[PDB]
């Protein structure tokens, strides 16, 4: 009743996040990976790839209810390293140039439970196998693509007073058909549009090439620096072959990486996280010389201090990133514990590690150069967001000039 | 309403699976395939076998749909042979002594339309890629079983006269429920009751070392050698490691392998046949010295030829299998499209390799002895049912003496 249409509209969902997403060419391998309890929608998107010219698709599939037991029970030994074939299975997508489309509907508190120390050592385990693939990623050599589906757990917690199980779930897809444009009558006309009027807000901030942005809400106080010739980027990338693509979807942020070197002050967290399949709320961080210098949270505080204490590059930040308060995901009033939605409700920030396309030709720098050009390398890329309808924010440019850029939440002019 | 407490017998048949088919022991590591259209069984058999001790359980997914799309639309390069990531993955489980339980819930027919050069070249790679695996599962070096799961497009082909879809279903997991002894106030008690008699059975023909059998049937006139010290076997097994374990669940046969090298006559089907994803009618066999000179099927002639004539060892049989019509499964009257089910309402046969346990200390021999010792080796193994209530089955003896086994597809003297 709330969601009429279903399959045709999920069908058209299917359709868009293989075009114009991840924008499949005649001869690609595409790599979805997804849960088990989506088939109904991955069965379209494999359908829709073939129909286009892949010449493969591999399904990874993923459980939430699985992963857990595997959490609760097994021994760290299982846990705390990454098995062979797993790294081969990466190394054949590498070979193959394969997109990598991402549908995320995992219960945010997925691994409620589970000992702190086997969550971040699989964490820490895997960050370092799968980096060559977070790296081919990060540097846009293959379309990539992070969407979401409406897991049945995650719509539970999304909308904890739906009238049932069936509604909650409803709520939570009519969300995401929304803010992908499904239910425009040509929504590819409709994301080019919104890609061009958040092109023109990224444009006009890589022309000002600030030197650092000051944030100002209740809570937070926090001066960031740029890098020198960093590039605002949003709503879609070109890949290393020429072919467009959407990397998020939804996604209203423009966004770059700030110069890890520089930061100081500090920040209260204005939406809770899912990290590790844990839900962590009321996030407060203070920096100092560019470095975390204490991370509490009201729940979850033992999870933050081991993601930033016990991971390089951890200690510093990798990407700043604005969202109008008043845009659509942030007025919708939803709190979705899902990095994918919060992040496009409101500006968030990222511990660790910096995309290389945040600074110009950054896509052809060694690690060591984009490390000097002052972006931040780790394992770890971790959103949390700061941003709100108090939020002030100022451009400083090279001589200290204090430019309004965000009033209460929105952009300034 | 036809099927009691599904939830709760659903539960009872996930336990007796991992704990009485596999018998999974404290520090194991399981290897569960299944469709992603069962996920619900799948967290019910994860969950036992860590609460049993597991230490891993790695579930290989599995999907109809996205299988023939790939089929149906990949091209042969990626079909016709394995990429050295799933054999690493096979290397692993072999590494750790895995166990194997197989939930087979496949649609007879899903690959229907499929070129056939594209199934015989897929399974001939996957035959010989396979091969480490294949030999340990058949000379019981790790537990393994195969079991059933009622997917929708297999129960409406087994039950075209039901309400519905979900009715189809509802019954499939009855007959599953049944066969398995899931309504049983002790299973287990229930499947000693039942292994006892088939053992009596096959220890009685293992007392009486035949020299050969003798089928007759109106399209049958079959003689099959039987090799020196074989063994008859049925329901329970024992792997390398002692512990008991079931192979099939259900199961209702009592079976040993001929001798690859003597065969001679003519037999015909009696029931379909599933093979490579296309449902098999009306195959007869003609064998001279051991050897299939002939294969023709009324439907799917040309899948069977590829079968019997592209992979190593596939011109000869591997297994003989007794069940007697007036059986259970045969006795309901009702045709699966499905091995596992199909074989154990019907005497049957398999192309290809024989189980080393089929003769007295095959588990310890080489494969050059199990190949002197007159038992198959090959690729594959291919069963299919020729039995009914009209076949006869003599016993020959050393001393030229005929002995009924069958008369009308029952034991008989
Ligand atoms: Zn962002
Ligand atoms: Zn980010
Ligand atoms: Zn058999
Ligand atoms: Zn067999």
């Amino acid at each position: 009743m709330v969601l009429p249409n279903f399959k045709e509209n999920l069908e058209k969902y299917a359709k868009l996040l293989v075009a114009n997403g991840i924008n499949v060419q005649p001869g690609h391998t595409l790599a979805l990976s997804i849960d088990v309890e989506q088939r109904e929608l991955a069965h379209l998107i494999v359908k829709e790839a073939y129909a286009l010219g892949a010449h493969e698709v591999i399904v990874q599939w993923t459980d939430d209810v699985i992963n857990r037991e595997k959490f609760l029970h097994a021994p760290m030994e299982r846990l705390d390293n990454v098995p062979e074939y797993k790294i081969a299975e990466m190394n054949y997508l590498l070979e193959n140039k394969a997109s990598r489309l991402g549908v995320r509907s995992s219960d945010p508190g997925a691994l409620n439970g589970v000992d702190a120390d086997k969550l971040s050592a699989s964490a820490k385990a895997m960050g370092l196998a799968m980096k060559p693939m977070r790296i081919a990623t990060q540097s846009n050599k293959v379309s990539w693509t992070v969407a979401a589906a409406a897991g049945l757990e995650w719509a539970k917690k999304v909308f904890p007073n739906a009238a049932s199980d069936e509604e909650a779930v409803d709520f939570l897809w009519d969300q995401i058909f929304k803010t992908c444009r499904v239910y425009e009558a040509d929504p590819v006309k409709a994301w080019e549009e919104h890609a061009a009027i958040l092109k023109s807000k990224a444009d006009m901030l890589n022309k000002e090439q600030f030197s650092a942005l000051h944030y100002t809400a209740p809570g937070t106080d926090l001066t960031l620096g740029l890098p020198k010739n960093h590039v605002w980027e949003s709503a879609g990338a070109v890949n290393a072959q020429g072919e467009e693509f959407l990397p998020n979807m939804p996604t209203e942020e423009v966004f770059t990486a700030p110069d890890f070197r520089r930061a100081d002050g500090y920040v209260t967290s204005t939406k809770p996280l899912s990290y590790n399949g844990n839900i962590i709320e009321g996030i407060k961080v203070t920096f100092k010389d560019g470095q975390i210098v204490d991370i509490t949270a009201e729940k979850g505080d033992q999870v933050m201090k081991d993601l930033v204490f016990e991971n390089a590059g951890a200690r510093a930040l990798g990407e700043c990133a604005l969202v109008p308060d008043p845009s659509p995901i942030s007025q919708s009033g939803i709190t979705f514990f899902n990095t994918l939605f919060d992040e496009n409700a409101s500006n968030h920030l990222a511990i660790g590690a910096a995309y290389a396309t945040s600074v110009v030709d950054g896509a052809e720098m060694s690690e060591e150069e984009l490390e000097a050009a002052g972006l931040n390398r780790s394992d770890v890329h971790v959103d949390f967001m700061i941003g709100s309808n108090q939020m002030d924010i100022d451009g400083i440019r090279e001589d200290g000039t204090r430019v309004p850029l965000f009033r209460n939440g929105n952009w300034a002019n």
